[PDB]
């Protein structure tokens, strides 16, 4: 019978060749000379931006860096000039590694009118367009051009490019940019994808699927720990929630993927899923009574008084004090700093934020709505965890700072609540107008913070890997899971689906 | 790690990461008629007998109970009377089974003087009745004399007998009795034991192998998942409690071994990891002021000021802290409830014991045997492990039954107090007022070689307290029962009057299978 996604006695089971090991050994240094090797420069581009789709960049970081650093020292420019597809792949390369092209590069392809209809055929040129604009910032209007311009020409000419590889990459595009999309779930679509190419290199690719399915192994021993820990908790017999863990664990998969941040990864996971329970025990469950006792406990870090909730309750706020002091206690034993000040204090936050929703049952300015809908979103607990976990050197001063929310981090948190919003109060706060227009409203919003998340990157931070890439990787995850939220129908038959290609089933090889 | 474990974790690990699943049903049925076929009465009690001593009672309870009150029906005595052998092994057998057997029965066996001396001829004879003696009771004067009769005579003998099983057997016997062996470390003894002697069935033989094998891999899974716990707190990186978790879990084994109490088993030995690793912070490491934090910190349940102790005690602190938490959940997400309150207080009642052995030990007080017990019965960490373990499987867990067993019934008294006599005699001659033979040896201006004597009297004083409780068990009921008094088999037999042994006894018990011809 099926093997269920859904069902705690499967998920517990993962985790139960070394002959191949040796082969990625092999493959990767092979992988390593053909990114370092002498190509004309689109061509290195297209090769590095290839590696990048196949979730290969973390292998590679050094030799893909010092690619593009070569790249853009090429003193030559006829490369690129007057073709559309090269400028736009040199714009989105360059800026994603820190190195500031203008919008001007743009020029030649525009005029005083616009861009040139005479475009409208130039479908990998429209792709690479649409692609790069998504790397603007605030006030880069020629940007902002170039995306309502490829979005309208590549919707024109959908379902009539001969390309099997260019008309996959097109429909995939227009539902979402690359650059919205998050690193594991693109990899494994992309192997599919750049397997049909006539470019394909069956080196990278054999690699491709190689690594994919030895990081895969790795992730499925973190499911099985995770599920074990879940039933452990007795939240999964609990009614008022959904799947919790597994859904939190492919969420967490989406903000971070790679092997060697494996017990963040897993902590975070565990937060994400007594996030996803107390919202439903403070949105659907819970009374007023026994929302007091709760943020109060947690508000003291005092469970004196647990036994004056009913079970189903009291099990959530013991499961949450329990993990919470777990989380804190790693960051003493791994990182020498007790963390535990850090995480009742994220949670504290978090409980008072759910606690003025409910008391709102009020009408809130979107300004006023977001202020609070930002941390009921429970990210500033998850990205205040995950740096807990990672930044040198932690200390009291740096943890009151990120959980602060300076710009990089309240970006990241808003976008994050405007897309979950998006994907069913930041709609109903908005609308003396109609819902059309507040949607198409917030949907600007978005465009907006990602602009003020690009240009953070490029400006001095106390911030640094990985916790930058943590930051902008939520907001994928949220733009790819929160269109398909519902539950049931398409939306969990795509997640199901997503969750088996990714999670459960390896690639098959030679 | 260094200073290096018994053994590395990842060796650990590596332990727990169909034939003989199906071959063990069959065997089992197979054994199953055997304990239910017809036998001359002194057969069928050697048989289940032997089926106890090779670890198998637990899958056969039902069916050695009904061949027990079987022969307890026989109704001509004449295969016992007159058979120092049977009437030892029946006393014994029926007393193990609560169906009382009087002292009287050892009369016949002695003149005007004692024990009669041609006794001496039989050692099976002698073998069996000093192994029965340690069913007795307070007042079974004639029990104390066999054990003394017993003990002498065979002594004369060790390891001058020209017949091998008997030989180890007595030789096994002399250093512990059966009745104070564990059952799981005794098992796997005697499998081999059992194999040499004239008697062997080959099919009780071959499940006994197979059923140890099939058990020893539930174990190897948790100790996988207890190093990686254990791992997880970084308290193997302490610069002490060298072996914590490994001993900890080879002293459970004893405590309970049975796959199916598995979950609670992991928790006792967690429970006994931090005992052996704060007993440390307490006794090697921590200054006065350290110590006084710690146990206030425990007392509130407060951990605000943790952060006031270094990385070395507030790592065992928190740790102890979340542990407790954990286990308390489980008792609220499996048996209905919170068991916080409960795991709070018995660590709470053991810190004020180690601060009180503290300040004792700071002023110079030496306390009196009766005084030193009073604390150190606490302080040996067993109220603690055993009503957490009477937390963890009691039916319908209330703060009045947890109260009453933290009250220290006379059966649970008996137990703790025996866990730490056990433990102070296992000490070689070494630089301690702080001990049970010395606090002895002040109060009494007695010698050490007196003073031990008398404490290995209370041990067996202790015992026979226990005995009786069994035969009346009131309140408690099994596993608690087995519990109980299993955590003293394992006291036993761990602190033996080092390493190596350690070591052998690990590996014969949770990392090597036994060889199967099969
Ligand atoms: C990276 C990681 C481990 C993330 C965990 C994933 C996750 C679902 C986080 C919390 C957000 C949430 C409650 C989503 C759906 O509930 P909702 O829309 O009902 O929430 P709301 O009531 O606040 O709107
Ligand atoms: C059932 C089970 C899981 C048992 C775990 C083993 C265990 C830790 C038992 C308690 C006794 C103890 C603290 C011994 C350590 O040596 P020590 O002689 O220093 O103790 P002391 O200082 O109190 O004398
Ligand atoms: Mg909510
Ligand atoms: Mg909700
Ligand atoms: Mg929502
Ligand atoms: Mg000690
Ligand atoms: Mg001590
Ligand atoms: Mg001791």
């Amino acid at each position: 019978y099926p093997p269920n996604l859904w069902d705690y006695e499967f998920l517990q089971s993962l985790g139960d060749e070394e002959k191949h090991l040796k082969l990625a050994d092999k493959l990767k240094e092979e992988v390593k000379s053909l990114i370092k090797q002498t190509m004309e420069p689109l061509t290195k581009l297209e090769f590095i931006d290839t590696v990048r789709r196949l979730g290969l960049k973390y292998q590679f970081e050094t030799e893909v860096k010092e690619a593009v650093v070569m790249v853009s020292k090429y003193e030559n420019d006829a490369w690129w000039i007057d073709n559309l597809h090269a400028t736009s792949l040199r714009f989105r390369i360059m800026r994603e590694n820190g190195i500031f092209v203008p919008q001007d590069v743009f020029e030649r392809f525009k005029d005083t009118d616009g861009f040139k209809n005479q475009l409208c055929e130039d479908v990998k040129g429209l792709l690479s367009l649409y692609e790069a604009s998504f790397l603007g910032w605030e006030g880069e209007d020629i940007l902002d051009e170039a995306r309502t311009f490829a979005t309208s020409k590549l919707k024109s000419i959908e379902g009539k490019i001969p390309s099997p590889s260019l008309a996959k990459k097109v429909s995939h595009a227009l539902d979402l940019p690359l650059h919205w999309r998050t690193i594991r779930y693109e990899a494994r679509w992309f192997i599919d994808t750049y397997e049909e190419e006539e470019d394909v290199n069956l080196t990278l690719l054999r690699y491709a699927k190689l690594d994919f399915n030895i990081v895969q192994s790795f992730h499925q021993k973190e499911i099985g720990r995770l599920s074990r820990w879940w039933v452990g908790t007795g939240l999964d017999k609990m009614p008022f929630a959904r799947n919790g863990l597994i859904q939190s664990y492919m969420y967490a998969i989406g903000m971070l993927f790679e092997p060697n941040l494996g017990e963040v990864r897993e902590m975070e996971a565990k937060v994400g899923a007594l996030i996803t329970t107390i919202d439903d025990v403070y949105d659907v469950y819970g009374t007023m009574e026994e929302l007091e006792l709760f943020t109060d406990i947690t508000n003291r870090w005092d469970i004196s008084k647990a036994d004056q909730l009913p079970r189903n309750i009291r099990m959530p706020l013991l499961t949450m004090f329990n993990t919470s002091n777990d989380i804190g206690y790693w960051a003493l034993k791994e990182r020498g700093f007790n963390g535990i000040p850090c995480t009742a204090k994220v949670w504290s936050d978090q409980l008072k934020s759910y606690t003025k929703e409910a008391k709102w049952f009020h009408k809130p300015t979107l300004e006023e709505y977001l202020d609070n809908a930002l941390v009921s979103i429970g990210f500033p607990n998850l990205l205040v965890t995950s740096y807990l976990l990672t930044v040198e050197n932690p200390t009291k001063e740096k943890l009151d700072y990120v959980n602060s929310l300076p710009l990089f981090v309240r970006a990241s948190c808003i976008l994050c609540r405007i897309i979950n919003d998006l994907g069913t109060k930041s709609i109903q706060c908005y609308m003396g107008a109609s819902q059309e227009v507040a949607r198409e409203h917030i949907e600007g919003l978005v465009r907006m913070w990602w602009k003020r998340l690009n240009k953070c990157l490029f400006e001095p931070s106390p911030f640094a890997e990985p916790f930058l890439s943590f930051t902008v990787n939520v907001v994928r995850g949220s733009h790819f899971f929160y269109q398909y939220g519902d539950g049931y129908g398409n939306a969990e038959s795509w997640t199901k689906k997503q969750g088996m290609s990714v999670l459960i089933h390896p690639i098959p090889l030679n």
